[PDB]
């Protein structure tokens, strides 16, 4: 559902929601009843975000309620990304070098996951680059190599050495950072957040 | 704050996929320059679907990208006083059926939509169904008798509900109700939640 | 039907981490056999700590295990005549505060806690404060004048509020009520939800 | 939380949320008062399933609603598990072997991830022997060789090849089967419930 067509949608059935007509919802927002009424006929498409906030307020509740779910680009439930068609961006950290994300399938049937193949490219834990943590829990698993890990309090975090083919789970919102074991030069993971 | 909320939820959304301004900014066919002006709060003109293709290209929706409603409330609490509640009419086929006079509301808990009804007609034959809502919906018989209705309105489930009745209608059954035969009217306490 | 919805939650789980009958009696120090009759409903005898340990080592809770609560409800429906609602008392530090006439509960919709609260003692001076309690609550007053207290109960926020009025509190917020000084009583529709 | 402490704590809650004394629950189980009293003291360890579901049953809830959630068995939020600690058992379909499962690391505090090592040990697309389904979505990378991926209706399915380090996401409950590639083998995947 396009954001204009399920906003029409939505709208519509939260202003019945809290039992106001037209004129009502109107006379909140410094429109005309008829104005309102082609909103709910998918014309509401040049709102801005900050008009869309004044309508959510007035009706008491948030823009997500009144916009449609992120959509489905699924086959029959299932979709596919091909090898040569994965996306891949530096991850830079403190002016140098950390990870090189090669990206996996995602889905806006399931916008959490976020699946990758993140190349080490550092061997000193000295060198460990903290992030603030993620929303979503994460899985991960050595593919190659030896991995040095780090979370917690940055500042006196745990720490465990990983080699190939260990697996690890960090909950939502726990910092964490990631090198090669010293000295081994590289190493590769295959993490997925969830 | 619809453009504070969306500057750090764009921000953290960008991040979780990896992506950094640049690399944003082209799927979107805008500088990077404007992107990080998004993330700095000037993102508030931008149009309902311009977000609605930020959020495809983030694989996510644009509910994901603005903050929760907000928070109505002094300490905890809020309260209304009688006389200061909503009042819209309830017509249907060109009758009005009720008369809706709303109660609290707030933003901490939008589906809670508590309501006075006023159940004008009082002949159960003339009875007029919703199609039923999404939901659910607690009733208390403040005034009078109620006859209900509910199910196949067709071959419909029914109820005689003197003052002090309590019901429960769960979301999506269709339900109708008008004061008992001859009672002449009724008022219900409805709260949707 | 405990042992019914187990059987089968408990098939779906064994077989979601990969499991067979030999593999999850093992570590549970019981024959497949066992395991068996326990997808096979059988399970009707575990105690509380036997499905703690099998909930254990499937990873998972005691609730993953067993089914929802059920449907009590007729089409959709369930209703409650008055004076066959429950009825209890509500004591604090040895005093009448409250009393309690249940009103309309279903299994589908399990935190629905409706209730006619009779406000009996009429001194805002001896309110009682519970420590708030979990899931948001919608209050109106059916009849008289009540004096609420919410918030830090040292220093408490209050309102006067004549019938009619209508009231949120959020969950864990510590309140109180008593009639307005002097009044006698008051009576309110609490919905806990 | 233990199950009879747990058990013994939310059942309190749940009696005072429907303003229950003790003798009023009593009244509804058989029990006397002084029985309902010992429970929330955390002596309710002996009691059945099937006691369970009428306690349950008379406090109109469930009996997820009166147990404690599975548990924390992280380490300041994280949870690793070593190669050779990895838990392995045979997937057989149809009284032939199809899978070689290897059990990664798993957490009480995300009882729905549930990820694995699998080798895919037939290469003969005809042999593919669909599932049912399952709870939870299910994320999935292959590791080695060439897999054959069959889903949807097991009577008419929607199929695609997939070569190394391609990814794929199946929603929950869509039934899907995994073969290697015909002739190739075998393949390995690493796949991921969550
Ligand atoms: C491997 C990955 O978790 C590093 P970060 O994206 O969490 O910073
Ligand atoms: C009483 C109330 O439920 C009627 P409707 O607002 O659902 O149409
Ligand atoms: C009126 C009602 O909220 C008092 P309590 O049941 O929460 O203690
Ligand atoms: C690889 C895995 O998905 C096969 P199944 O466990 O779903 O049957
Ligand atoms: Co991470
Ligand atoms: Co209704
Ligand atoms: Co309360
Ligand atoms: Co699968």
């Amino acid at each position: 559902k396009t954001a204009s067509t399920g906003f029409a949608e939505l709208l519509k059935d939260r202003r019945e929601q809290v039992k106001m007509d037209h004129a009502a919802l109107a006379s909140l927002l410094g429109e005309t009843p008829e104005t309102v009424a082609a909103w709910e006929n998918g014309e509401g498409g040049e709102l801005t975000l900050t008009q869309l906030g004044r309508i959510a307020h007035v009706l008491g509740t948030s823009i997500g309620a009144l916009t449609p779910p992120a959509g489905n680009d699924l086959d029959d439930g299932v979709i596919i990304q091909m090898p040569d068609e994965r996306p891949i961006l530096k991850g830079v950290r403190d002016n140098v070098d950390y990870y090189v994300y090669n990206c996996l399938v995602r889905t806006k049937r399931a916008p959490s996951l976020v699946p990758l193949v993140v190349d080490v490219l550092t061997d000193n834990p000295d060198d460990a680059k903290f992030n603030s943590g993620h929303a979503g829990n994460e899985f991960l698993f050595v593919l190659e190599g030896e991995i040095h890990m780090k979370w917690g309090d940055k500042e006196n975090p745990k720490e465990a050495l990983l080699p190939t083919g260990a697996s690890m789970f960090v909950e939502e919102h726990v910092p964490h950072a990631f090198t090669a074991a010293k000295g081994t030069g590289s190493a590769k993971l295959i993490a997925v957040n969830f």
